Formats: C-alpha cells, sequence, structure tokens
C-alpha cells in the first residue's frame, strides 16, 4: 500500500519496527555508545565519531558527551556548532541546525509526537515533523523543542522554555509555552547582561 | 518505638541509613549500573536486567538506557511499557505504572519530598507518598511528577509540566504547575496533530 | 591589554581557548569521567574523587553520579551536602554552596550566559557571574539557576523553576520565572506535607 518510511515523510502516523528501521537505530545507538564512553583525552576519536554518527556536520563542531538520539543520521548540522552535556535529539525524521548555533546543557529536540487519543496510539503509533533551527541561535538550558517547530535566525530561547510554535528571527522568546517576549534591538548591542555595557574599541 | 520502614508506609518523616535500606539500594544501584553500561546489542542481557531490577514488569517492556532510581524494587510496571532516555524514579516507596504507558525523554518521578521548614529536615529527613500512573498514559519530555500524585487513565501530560496534583482521566494537562487544559473528545480521534486528519482505515 | 582570566573576574565578555583554560577543563573532565563510570561499590574511590575534583568540600558530602561540570575547581561546597542524579554545574567562574544544601535530581547551575545580540557572540563570547547558595537550601527537581543569582539561607526552590533573580532567605519560591510565593512561617514547623502534622515530641 504505502511503506512505513513514506508515511514518515508525508507526516502520517506510523510505527518503526520494520524496513530496517530497527537496524538503523542499532548502528546509530552503537556509534553513540562509543562516543558517550570515550575518554576525555580521546579527542581525535571523538572528532571522527561525530563526523560518522550525524548525517552532516560542518567545521569546528564540538559536542560534549553524553549525547542521545534515535538514529543520528537524520540530524544535519552547520559550522561552529556547540552543544553541552546531555543533548537529546529524537530524530525519527529530519532535524536541521544552522550555522553558529549554541545549545546549553540538557536541551531536548523531538520531531516525534504521539496521537493524543489513546485510540490512534494503541500500537505506539507516532508522527514526525522536522525541526529547523536557524543560524546564530542560542538555546537556553532545559529547553524542549517540539515537532515541526522552526526557530528563526539570530533568535534566543530562554532556559526552561517549552517551544510548541515557530519562533520568529531576531527575538528573545521564552516561557511555558514559549512566547516572544521582545525583539533584539540595538540596545542589546551595548548591554550584554542586566546592567553591563560594553565599550566599543 | 516505630521502625523507619513503618514511618515510610505511614507517610511520616524518616531517614534511610538503617534496617538494610542502604544495602537494598546497593543491590539496586548495582543492576542499574550494569544496565546503563550495557552495549546496545546486549538485548537479551538488557531484557533480563530490567526483569531483575524492577519489582514488577509486564510483557513487551522497553527502557532506553540510561535509567536512574533509588531501589528499583518499589517500581511496578504493566505491559507494553516504553520509556526513553534518562527516566529517573525516586522510589523510596511505591510507584505503580499502568498498561501501555509511554514516557518521553528526561522524565522524573519522585515519591519523596523534604519538609519545607529547615528545622524538620536538619538530618535530611524525608516523607514518601506513592505515585500511580494509569493505563495508556503519555508523559511528555522533561515532566516532573511529585509525591502522592495520581494520573488518571488515557491522559496526556504535556512536555515540561510539573504535576503536583492528581490529574483526572481522559484529559490533556500541562503547565507549571500542571493544569487540565481540556478533555479528550472525539475530534482527537480524527485530528492527530495540529491540522492533520486521519482517514477511517 | 587585559588577559582573558581577568575579564572573567571583571564580568566582561571573554572566550576560553587560551591561558591553559582548555587544559584545566581536561583535568576536570578526566576526574569527572572516573567518577561517573565508577562502580556503585567504589565508595572510597568515589569519596576521594569528590574531594579531588571540587575546589572545596565540607565533611559528610555526597554526590550521586553522574555529575557534570566545566572545571569543577571553581565549585565550593559546605557541609552535609547532598546532590541526587545528574547535577550539572557550569563553573567557568565561582559557584558557592553553603551548609546542609539539598539538591534533587536533574538540576542545572550555570554562571555563564551568552550576549543576546548575535553580534557580540560571533565567537561564542561569554560572561560569567558567580552563584551563591545559602545554608539549609533545598532545590527541587529540574530547577535551573541562571548567572549571578543568590538564594538566601533556608529557602526552598520548587520543582521546575527557572531562577533568574536573587531569592530572599526564608521563602518558598517557585515558577517560571521563579517568584516568591510565601514566607516560611511557624505553621511549617508543624505541618510538613499538605495535611500532615508532626507531633513535636
Ligand atoms: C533569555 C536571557 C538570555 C535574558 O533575557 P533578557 O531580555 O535579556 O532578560 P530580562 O531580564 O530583561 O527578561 C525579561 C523578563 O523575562 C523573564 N525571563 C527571563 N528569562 C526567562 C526564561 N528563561 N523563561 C521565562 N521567563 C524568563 C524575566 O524574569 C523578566 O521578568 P519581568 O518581566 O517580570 O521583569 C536569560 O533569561 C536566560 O534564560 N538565558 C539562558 C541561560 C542558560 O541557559 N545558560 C546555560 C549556559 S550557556
Ligand atoms: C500536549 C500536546 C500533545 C498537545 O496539546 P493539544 O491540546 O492537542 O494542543 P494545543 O495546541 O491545542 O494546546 C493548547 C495551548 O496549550 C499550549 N501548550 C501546548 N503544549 C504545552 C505544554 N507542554 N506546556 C504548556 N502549554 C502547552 C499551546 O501553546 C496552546 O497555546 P494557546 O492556547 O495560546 O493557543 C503537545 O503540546 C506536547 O507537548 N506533547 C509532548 C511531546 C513530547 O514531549 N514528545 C516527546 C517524544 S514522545
Ligand atoms: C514547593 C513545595 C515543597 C511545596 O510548596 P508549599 O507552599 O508547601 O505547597 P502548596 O500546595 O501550598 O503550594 C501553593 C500553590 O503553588 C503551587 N505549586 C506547588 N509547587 C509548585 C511548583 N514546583 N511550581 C509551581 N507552582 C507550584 C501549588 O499547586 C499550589 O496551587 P494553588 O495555589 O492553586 O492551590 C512542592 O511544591 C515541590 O515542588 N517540592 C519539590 C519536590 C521535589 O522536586 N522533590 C525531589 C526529591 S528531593
Ligand atoms: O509503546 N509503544 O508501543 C512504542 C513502541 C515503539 C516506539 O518507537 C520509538 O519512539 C521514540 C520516541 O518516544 C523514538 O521515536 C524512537 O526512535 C522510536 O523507535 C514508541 C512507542
Ligand atoms: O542531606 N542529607 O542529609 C540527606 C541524607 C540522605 C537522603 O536520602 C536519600 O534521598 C533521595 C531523594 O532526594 C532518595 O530518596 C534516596 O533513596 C535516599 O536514600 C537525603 C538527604
Ligand atoms: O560556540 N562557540 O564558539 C563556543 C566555544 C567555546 C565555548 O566555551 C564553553 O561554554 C560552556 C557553556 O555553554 C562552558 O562555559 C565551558 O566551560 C566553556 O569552555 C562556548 C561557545
Amino acid at each position: 500500500n504505502m511503506p512505513m518510511t513514506e508515511r514518515i515523510r508525508a507526516g502520517k502516523l506510523f510505527t518503526d519496527m520494520c524496513e530496517g528501521l530497527p537496524e538503523k537505530r542499532l548502528r546509530g545507538k552503537t556509534l553513540m555508545y562509543e562516543f558517550n564512553h570515550s575518554h576525555p583525552s580521546e579527542v581525535e576519536k571523538r572528532e571522527s565519531l561525530i563526523k560518522e554518527m550525524f548525517a552532516t556536520v560542518g567545521e569546528n563542531a564540538w559536542v560534549e558527551p553524553p549525547v542521545y538520539f534515535s538514529y543520528g543520521s537524520n540530524i544535519h548540522i552547520g559550522r561552529n556548532f556547540y552543544a553541552n552535556f546531555n543533548l537529546t535529539i529524537v530524530d525519527d525524521y529530519t532535524v536541521t541546525i544552522g550555522d553558529n548555533v549554541l545549545i546549553a546543557p540538557n536541551v531536548t529536540l523531538s520531531v516525534t509526537g504521539h496521537p493524543v487519543h489513546h485510540e490512534l496510539r494503541k500500537n505506539g503509533e507516532m508522527y514526525s515533523f522536522p525541526i529547523t533551527i536557524g543560524n546564530n541561535v542560542w538555546i537556553g538550558s532545559h529547553v524542549v523543542i517540539n515537532p515541526g517547530v522552526t526557530i528563526g535566525d539570530n533568535s534566543v530561547i530562554g532556559a526552561g522554555s517549552i517551544v510548541t510554535k515557530d519562533i520568529p528571527p531576531n527575538v528573545v522568546a521564552a516561557g511555558v509555552p514559549c512566547r516572544v517576549i521582545r525583539e533584539i534591538n540595538d540596545r542589546d548591542k551595548h548591554y550584554y547582561f542586566k546592567d553591563y555595557k560594553v565599550e566599543s574599541s
């Protein structure tokens, strides 16, 4: 009728116990395990590992272990990427991160959800909607980005926010659920934290 | 007068550095360590490890390591249980999980609390009130379930909510503190996510 | 002109890929790794490990692994300190915890933040502001403490609150963002949980 991997790209409900899906997760979870168990001095091994576990990684990437994901091969990353401890990405489908992105500790990305009505999820049915993170975005600690959410370039997501809707570019959004609190103006070019200014030359 | 293990069941303040409580945690914490450090392929080992660490597990159970708990012998799970990375269960007392429950990444269940007045908790004193999760319950990412809470059947707990009170069955609840936002009606039988419908068969 | 480490203490923007900073992070991430991968029965090793990785530790301390930090040597802890699973402390600068402090599972402390304007953080520039936690402080699960924050003695930070502002002593604070909800009175000396009193004798 309609293979399982096609329902995924169509945004329809599906299950993932076939078509080599399980085998893919294994290869992935395997690489992830090597990475999470590598010694802090195994810098080279860690470097090539990330290049192999993610679908696409730009130059100057650095991920602080542990890192958790479903396949890993559905995650595409740009340049100068940086993620602190416990980054979790549920990538049953595509996850794209722009350039110069910064992710604080314990952040969680999920393109997958489950039908709310217990009827549609009897067999653990799920749906997947890609997540797009712009360039020069900065995610706070303990943030949670839900399915099909887009974060516009240059935005900032406060610590602890639950993002369930796209966030426009050039704004500071935060809250549960996440909401735009204000746009990044030129004052932000002088004041970097509370009452701290930054002199020009 | 009244032994420590009896205060626990009576919901009174207690400490746990005696009566074998320490020993119990050591056995539990040992199996947990073997589980968490287990290679992705060690599927059979993993399957028996969970059977030996939880007081009760039903058929078709799956727990994505790492998992964290205090004893593991105070956790009782039904059938077709599924939990993602970093589930954490502080089980100084009973925690009962129903049938076909789904647990997203980084969730924390805790039956233990500390008295608010620093006086009463001079020695780390604590109290424990059992948590009960109904059947077909779906818990979002980064949720926190507090002592004595009861989640009714078929309910959904949005991502990031702090549940501090009983959640009735058949509702979608969320927020900090978690509040019921709506009852699950028949429209949810048709619309699974946002504007996505699902044709009959 | 003005060395990177001096800007840190001055609270100016800085980057840390020099002046042995990276090297320092390695020694720390090394001890940290030994700690997190240590077997539950390695009680003595665990104990000398926490003495060696933190700047200062008071007697009767206990940290349930895993534990995550940046350097570890900028962290100062008092007496009878207890931390549950997954405590994250980003310590690019001083972090001070007082006496009899209780931290629940999955808490994140960070003295570092990034300038909101993508121009100032083109190179991942950062700023660090020391965190100070009073005596007899109990932090609930999944809380996040942002830079420069100060929590007064005897206070309780409810589960899931994001602390962006100083919390006065003797208060129950909670919320996103954390807000004072009430003062700890004398009723808190009789009632410990909901409707549970404690017979003085
Ligand atoms: C977003 C952030 C950078 C600053 O936002 P800002 O506009 O410059 O700061 P403000 O104080 O002016 O914020 C305005 C209001 O939003 C609130 N607020 C701040 N951060 C918030 C957050 N994460 N969630 C919800 N509300 C938040 C403030 O309490 C303030 O309250 P008020 O309106 O009653 O006065 C900071 O709040 C933050 O959370 N940073 C993430 C830090 C982190 O996770 N670091 C980890 C190491 S990289
Ligand atoms: C709860 C959920 C399933 C959908 O709830 P729903 O009723 O079908 O969705 P709605 O958009 O109609 O929600 C209504 C409002 O609540 C808000 N809301 C949604 N999720 C929320 C959450 N987790 N916390 C707080 N508020 C939330 C919405 O932003 C919306 O705002 P509005 O009233 O201003 O329009 C979804 O929000 C969610 O969080 N799912 C968890 C996903 C997850 O953790 N997946 C991990 C992989 S299994
Ligand atoms: C803070 C705490 C100790 C109790 O606060 P309290 O004043 O004694 O309790 P109350 O029920 O009177 O709280 C008053 C209100 O705040 C709300 N509230 C409680 N905890 C909250 C939290 N963490 N965040 C936001 N709101 C919260 C309550 O729902 C209540 O609602 P109402 O005004 O509509 O009635 C408890 O809520 C808590 O979260 N403890 C942390 C537990 C934990 O993380 N344990 C891990 C193992 S150590
Ligand atoms: O409970 N079930 O029956 C059930 C069985 C398999 C499931 O698949 C799993 O879901 C995870 C998110 O929650 C990830 O998407 C993971 O990659 C996927 O295999 C989800 C639920
Ligand atoms: O800080 N103390 O003195 C102190 C000493 C021992 C404590 O016991 C511990 O608490 C944990 C939750 O926070 C779990 O309940 C764990 O099983 C219990 O042994 C809690 C606090
Ligand atoms: O993205 N960058 O270019 C970049 C490079 C190095 C950075 O340093 C790191 O930041 C962490 C918090 O997010 C901790 O402060 C850590 O100790 C620090 O070395 C932060 C960002």
